[PDB]
């Protein structure tokens, strides 16, 4: 039986360093790993970065983010993109494919500021919200925690003060 994993996912942060440099802080060393799925607009050389898995979002305008990044975790293979390459405002169609021919674990995803917890496959695609500009429902920053093993995934997503924002969990058996 694996050990088990927890990963930490943000995203769409636009121009808040300081939320960046907490949750980093925070985090980085504490988990498996931390994730922003981008339009941060902070600067790819910036020192918040260190630890964490950041990718390209369409706001990010500075050279030398990846548009895709695979993070393979133990047992657990992570993909990740913002999302606008794939036109997830059209469809979930291009992301799917793509996260099926890399056989991900789980897909990260960003762009659309709403947070999303999915099953499809065997594969979760999460979308963290967006931890500065909320939009649809739910008008709270946040950013979610994933727990990985064998039998499960859990996602809990959290307010910018780190608690668990109620009627959002999921459990999904794998
Ligand atoms: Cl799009
Ligand atoms: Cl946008
Ligand atoms: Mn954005
Ligand atoms: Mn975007």
């Amino acid at each position: 039986a694996m050990a088990k994993q927890t990963i930490i996912v943000m995203s769409d942060s636009h121009g808040d360093s300081l939320i960046v440099e907490e949750v980093r802080d925070r985090y980085v060393g504490k988990v498996d790993a931390v994730f922003h799925n981008g339009d941060s607009e902070l600067r790819p050389d910036s020192p918040l970065w260190e630890g964490i898995r950041v990718v390209k979002g369409n706001m990010d305008f500075y050279a030398g983010y990846p548009e895709r990044l695979v993070t393979e975790l133990g047992s657990t293979k992570i993909i990740q993109t913002h999302g606008h390459l794939f036109d997830i405002n059209f469809n979930f169609q291009k992301l799917d494919y793509w996260a099926q021919e890399e056989e991900a674990a789980i897909c990260l995803y960003g762009h659309l500021h709403v947070p999303s917890a999915w099953l499809e496959g065997k594969i979760l695609f999460l979308n963290p919200g967006s931890i500065s500009q909320p939009r649809g429902t739910i008008r709270e920053c946040l950013y979610a925690r994933v727990e990985i093993d064998d039998s499960y995934f859990k996602v809990d997503f959290l307010t910018r003060d780190h608690e668990v924002y109620p009627g959002l969990s999921k459990e999904f058996s794998r």
